[PDB]
């Protein structure tokens, strides 16, 4: 152990550890659960500490070497070696004040440790003097937040979005030629190509993506610099502008300061619409697919218009059964995903006066979604889009055995005639040709060279 | 018109109106949308004004021609004949405030023209003085709630469920003897009869009553007696259980005082947790619907095992084309009443001290989905429910297809014999007699005594 | 009566209809809850099939009069005159087939009258062949939804947002001036202006504008030319572009033709985004409300640091005690949305192959959701947003009583004296002035020359 | 490594590792999110191995070593000593096929080691053969999905649901001689005591308890023994109800096999209509906790009726100041479990034939709904129910102050004298004793002995 101190006084903590006392005291009084905050959020958390250190030294606010060990331990984080050094829950303080001086708290400690040496009391580099100069938990949580959702959108969803619409483009391209039935109602319906039902999911999928672009701008706006109540008390006039322009430098995103640091500061509206965007990809995923799973129902009792990848251990005895693994991952994390932003929509119409204490709670769920759709994409794309093939044979024999295509008969004979062979067919079990040869309306041959699928689109 | 008057004013009221001033200055206050009470609400507040009449009088607190023509006046309107006297948006004040004095202006004036024969400021019966005489808004408009809800429930939505139950359980009893294959992941699996699977349907409904019926004593508590804060100030000590009893009475329905008016005042629990019952019965209800129209999916290109009557016209050109209507109406109400759920949940969890004012809109929602669910399976029983049939030779036909029958081959020939003739005929597309024939193994013979789907449940 | 027929046969039809048999038909086999199309809807298709009218003449495809006719017959169900002869429920054929033969029933009736005269059997119009010409149940019910939901949208909802926005912005100017005491977490925090508070509810709302505004241009693509299936099978290749055409010109709104007809049938993902943005706004309305309703609460037991217009009958007996009910019809509205939002989020996942059939659900839910949101802000901007004032006597009152001022005297007073007197005072019951003069550590002139909230922002 | 071997062939696995190639193979193939198969479950699944074990040997289908073996390794699991060996994420097969075999490997290799010793493919006991037997990845993942939710909820949050229920018990039994002002709308009114109030939230708590205890017994329904499809094919006929009786007699739940099979394995309606409970507490939760932080804020500008535990390190300069953690902690979490619900519902209505496979979603939200609800209760209860106290002066001025005890007079004085006072007291800013003497009605001492606020409840 180590005895830490605070303003309630001191207390124990783990010797290799190197949080101080009031992240030790947290993690006492907030047992809940097992969920902690992500990854992503403990490094934007990082960032956000390290742009404002720079930021106070370039104002005379921080010694050059303070303001060097800070950054220096900040690297650290990012570079994925404090991983351990952040045990506090997700169901904290609703302003994460907590995680912002668990982050202060291992900041400071560290950075005494890379100058003099001490971990502790005796540290060099003071939590709140130093490492938290010119914040609060109010406006740097928030900040946090925003900086951990437009890098996750930018290089983690965005990137395997339009990676699937790719791969889907494609086979889209190569199927262009494969006339299948259509259904509506799940009813046999007027045929159409495999590649033009596939181009409607890639419609979708750049549909969707040019939905969350347009919800980026506004979760770029960082709150950083309205301090407590958004005013901006204590602070420099400059600090704001320069802190946002640091990060934009480092992360190569274009952040930008709130022009309205009370709403930065009363709401998570960003991040609500935001995620608004995320489960509109969730309804479009969700179709594609169970699109893909009907479409490869069998492999003799079903539909089976395509074959998808068999990526887990059979049975010799079951040949042809494959389940649809991916689509079943990717249909229950789109169901996670429209919950998600129930949790997220009850959060952000929660705030009250000048702050919403719920942000832990929305920035879990939302980054969580984030994870779950990009991790989701990758998957289902490596694991079963590159994979789609059409079963041909099967395919054919569906177009051949319906009797959708006995309009293109109308043209020679008239709807009497047509409706006729079809009433007929329908009703003894025959084929559009075989129904019609038996009524002698025409021949083999003609039935053949005007029946085409391949024009009736 | 006609010139009312209240604690703000005069103001006109149109003549063939029963209404009085209040009713029609929050007219013009909350025209929001088209929603406006629901007549079993309406009903339930007339009821309610009747029963506190008939207790009022017992308590010698109003006088016996004052309370005869008030209920008198309430029989009309449970009569259906003032339906067009309540103008009321759902979108009033929280506490249902306005639709009280909606009922209490319209049942003063009908029931000094039942007397006398004054409508208006010289009536002979006072809205606030006599008709809402030991109540107040916020417990009244509680108490209506509840009525409403029990009484939809109990005489509504149950008895169309029983009747749903009854004929799937006997449909089910009729195709006991129908052997299918089953699906799982929508793969081919082992075989099960269609009785089978029916009756899983039928345990489904029959466990979703069980549930509903759970809910009802809670909802069965009624607010009436706390007055305005639960504490029950200025009224008879036997006022609360005097109306429980006389509701009870005249409903036939156990309704019961609130052993705890704060909770009962300062809450919407009891219907949070009834609907909670509901949303379980639509999430049944959409598999059950689902099932059947992709049971009846084709004629030609689906799965087509069972058919269902056609109700909607079609075409001589299209024979067999059945749009699978019923279930297309019950699955959508079924998303209703799930979306309906989070619209209750929110309203429910922000009561604020004494009183929950987010009354009309939860009452709004619970009541649409009794409508929807009641209802939707009233139409979906009679119009599809008992007219499904089998398609006892496509379900043969998928049956003798599928490769899911080679393990009934085992206990003649090993899993090596077995597995070889489910290997080939998967490759060359044959069927299991067929590919087990041309390897030899086996006469047709002893093929059609080994794999007896009637055998392998 | 009047015997209408269709492929199914003859049926009795109410003689002072519009209406033809399958109408009738539908109208029995969907009694299903009270919920029927929204008139924004029915117009939305009027106007649909208005221009298709317009552009089948174009290209020669309808004769002069019987365009004209069908066109003049639209003009009236436009001009409000036919609202009566559209009974069909919400809870129909999941295409909205139904209401689109409603349409089409009704426009060839009447349309008929306004040349020869024949309301029936023998009239001069045909639904299916001259009203329903070039179009199907499965292209133009998703066209009208569109046109509804772009129209609803910029010339119901944004006007009123617009002018919330106007109202709040004016107010927050006038009271630029006004110092009041911040509140984080519920507890009193570091000092604001009553207009800073009120630039955050404006910054809000109009980031909103632009959130709404981003949604727009997805919503105005029009589905209507894919016909069936998405391959526009049988219909002029201009003709798609030239409905859109002609939509934009009568309704001077942007509408264009989808680009991928495949993913504007088999999805609703358009009202999905769409939607998303209005539950955004729902949360900031919510909160905004929430604001309003808690800062005047009281008179004497609460916060009230503003009042707001009393609107509803009161009691003498009763003097300061106004409920807020526009504050209470707002945020029931706002939990109203939120539930819509899952509902329409189940129906636009749950699409199967070419067709979503979700779709009566999902345009009820939208339009719901404008319809509350337009109104409800115009309501509350009317009866509460404009009479908005502040009690000035009991801001101060609350700033001079709250412990936050005392950092002020640390520019001259070390933390170890502020800190004493904030300690004392707080024990005490004192404010930071009497417990300061009583610490001996300044004078009461200096302490009002010292701690001026005008200068903390 | 280790090279372990299924039907796809040989892969390499970590020789330090228990599981099995399947498991590794699956490892790579849902590489999405961080969410893996929380420890309730995992321990779960180990009890239904355990029992299925016991039962086996019982019927004479598996050995004596064989079965005490994997019984012992079992015990293991659940001594916690293995928590390690499951990898898996819940973005999976959607019937846990994976989890399922991730089980059996484990407990293969280790039953292994603790018969020979080898753990690999010359092991002495098979996954499959042996820890796999008489079940299957369909019937055994949903047993192991009621055990652990039944387990957690009669052990984890029933317990601490009464735990809290007897604090506030005791709270209110403590506090109910004090008389407060009442709140309806967020106006003053009438009157109530704390006691009373407080009592409010213990009967909703215990109205909660209720309805939790009736979903019981549908979780507690087993599906254990219907197999693939729910028939039961190759099972011994007493196997089902043998193994519900066995992991009854073990965890001292009152399990029982389902009577209906095939609704076990097509639906998660159990856990859809439990978690419907949980959100009820969820939405009581909130309010209760919505409570006691506004009746705590402050100190001097809120309305500070209560004081509550200051857990987290302050500041000197910052006297009174607690922000209310535990309650925004609390808060969070019912958010969670209302977005929770809608995942579970979603998923609940998704299943298809014969099984749902939506399973893994569906476990994951509701057991962490359990988890944040009861350990939200604990941390609550612990560290601010318990130290809820009243601040006397702080209420008694409040009620003081208020209009609303001038009822009080009404018997003394009549309805115009009396709200004479209270219009005048209002207008001046006057108490209803200092406006009441100096308009000369009554005596200070007639005034004390007419408003007792003890004696209007």
């Amino acid at each position: 152990v180590r005895s830490e101190k605070d303003s309630m006084g001191a207390i124990d903590v783990p010797a290799d550890k190197l949080w101080g006392a009031q992240t030790q005291r947290s993690l006492e009084h907030f047992r809940i659960s097992t969920e902690k905050m992500p990854t992503s959020l403990i490094h934007a958390l990082a960032l956000t500490k390290r742009a404002a250190a720079k930021v106070n030294e370039d104002l005379g606010l921080l010694s050059e070497e303070k303001a060097s060990a800070i950054r220096q331990a900040a690297d650290e984080v990012l570079a994925g070696q404090h991983d351990d050094e952040f045990p506090l829950a997700i169901w904290q303080t609703g302003s994460g004040t907590q995680s912002n001086m668990n982050m202060n708290e291992v900041l400071a400690n560290r950075a005494s440790e890379l100058l003099g040496g001490v971990r502790g009391m005796e540290r060099k580099v003071h939590p709140n003097d130093d490492v938290n100069k010119s914040q609060s938990s109010n406006d740097v949580f928030p900040t946090a937040m925003h900086v951990a959702a437009l890098l996750a959108l930018r290089k983690q969803l965005i990137p395997q979005l339009k990676t699937l619409t790719q791969t889907l483009n494609e086979k889209s391209r190569a199927f262009a030629d494969i006339v299948k039935i259509g259904r509506t109602h799940l009813q046999d319906a007027t045929p159409l190509t495999l590649g033009q039902e596939i181009s409607g999911w890639v419609a979708m999928l750049e549909h969707n993506l040019k939905h969350i672009e347009y919800s980026l701008p506004h979760v770029a706006e960082l709150a950083l610099g309205g301090t407590a109540v958004g005013t901006g008390l204590n602070t420099h006039p400059e600090y704001a502008r320069r802190v946002a322009d640091e990060l934009a430098v480092i992360t190569c995103a274009p952040f930008v300061t709130a022009p309205n640091k009370f709403e930065a500061l009363a709401t998570c509206d960003a991040l609500v619409q935001a995620h608004g965007a995320l489960k509109g990809l969730a309804a479009s995923l969700m179709k594609i697919a169970n699109d893909v799973r009907w479409l490869a129902s069998g492999p003799r009792c079903g539909i089976g218009e395509i074959s998808i990848p068999e990526n887990e251990p059979g049975s010799s005895i079951m040949p042809g059964k494959v389940n649809p693994t991916q689509c079943e991952a990717l249909t229950m994390l789109c169901c996670q995903v429209m919950g998600n932003d129930v949790a997220i929509n009850m959060g952000g119409a929660s705030g009250n006066f000048e702050l919403n204490v719920f942000r832990p709670m929305v920035i879990h769920n939302f980054l969580q979604s984030v994870r779950l759709l990009a991790d989701g994409m990758e998957s289902f794309n490596k694991h079963c889009a590159v994979g789609i093939e059409p079963n041909r044979e099967r395919i054919n024999q569906l177009l051949n055995e319906s009797l959708m295509l006995v309009t293109a008969l109308n043209t020679h004979i008239g709807y009497d005639k047509a409706a006729e062979i079809a009433k007929k067919a329908h009703k003894e079990g025959l084929t559009l040709k075989a129904a019609a040869l038996a009524l002698g309306y025409l021949s083999e041959a003609e039935f053949d060279s005007w029946v085409r699928p391949e024009q009736m689109v």
